């Protein structure tokens, strides 16, 4: 599993469940191809989104369906959602976890880049 | 100044000089359209994006090129770029301050919103 | 005015205003001695804590009163009070901004370090 | 294991390995009793702090060495540690996770509170 996405809740500090998480990959057009997507867990995890072979070298957008999330839970938010694009390189560490830290009017984003 | 970017950098403890940021607006056909652009002050502020009668009801992007800010001063960063996408305006006119703290492997985003 | 602190609530998108804020300095004993306090204003600042001349070297400890803030809004924080400590001014004088980034469970700070 | 820390690293998008950490109680006379510690493993992760019998009401300090992290990094930090305080109480989730993300002059904390 070399993609993870993980995303809290830091108004009641809790994994944000059930949130909607798309992830392109960019074609050589330069447009955001869909290339995985799932809902976080009830740990606010998201595993499984693709495979070593498929998570070829290119830049990738995970969005984050955040707008969504505060809806359902009576909160009016700011953001549409929250977006992390970012180059996927052979070299270096491989695991990607991406971390997403969710307030209404605020989000933090975190890249864990292990071996 | 119904729009304005700050962006710190937290390594540095300083305002992230020099960042260039590009703003968006979504048309009615749905595609992003250039609506502003800008680079940041020595303090860290970008101000004079747009104008009250400018700055009409929409969804709006507000791209922020961290990737060149951190490669220009020798770290190589995780993030192509630190975006923000909103609805402006829509219960009527409100000023905007996009806030954005920058780590190389990290950021955060804030909005602060409030009544002319 | 060499030390200032500015607070923003996360859930609102706002400066957060009326937070107490308490300041200690490290004594020789190694207590910590009541420096200064204050309240943020309506823009969620806090000025004019301190003079060039009182704000000598040392360790200095910013307790924003973050449980009180939250309290009074009718949520229940997890966080007693967010505690900022950090040696100060000894490389010279500096001028100092903390800022804080509040959530109910959660907050960031942030120092800004200029050079007078 | 009711009391967990994690650590991580902005900079280097990594975990935050051998960090020292320190929890305290407050004692009744308003002074902090040295309570559990550790060092942050290999995953930035540091478990078995207490148990829950010995986990009871009370306000708690987490101390966390960030000074001494960036000092071997290299890196010239603004904190002098990373101090988190709370109330941990019987009636609600009770597994507390208290996540730092680390930069030199910048650090943020999040309690994950769950059942």
């Amino acid at each position: 599993c070399p993609l993870m996405v993980k995303v809290l809740d830091a108004v009641r500090g809790s994994p944000a469940i059930n949130v909607a998480v798309h992830v392109f990959r960019k074609a050589a057009d330069d447009t955001w191809e869909p290339f995985a997507s799932g809902k976080t867990s009830e740990s606010g995890e998201l595993h499984g989104l693709t495979t070593e072979e498929e998570f070829v070298e290119g830049i990738y957008k995970v969005e984050i369906d955040t707008k969504s999330y505060w809806k359902a839970l009576g909160s009016s938010p700011f953001h549409e959602h929250a977006e992390v694009v970012f180059t996927a390189n052979d070299s270096g560490p491989r695991r990607y976890t991406i971390a997403a830290l969710l307030s209404p009017y605020s989000y933090s984003t975190t890249a864990v880049v292990t071996n």
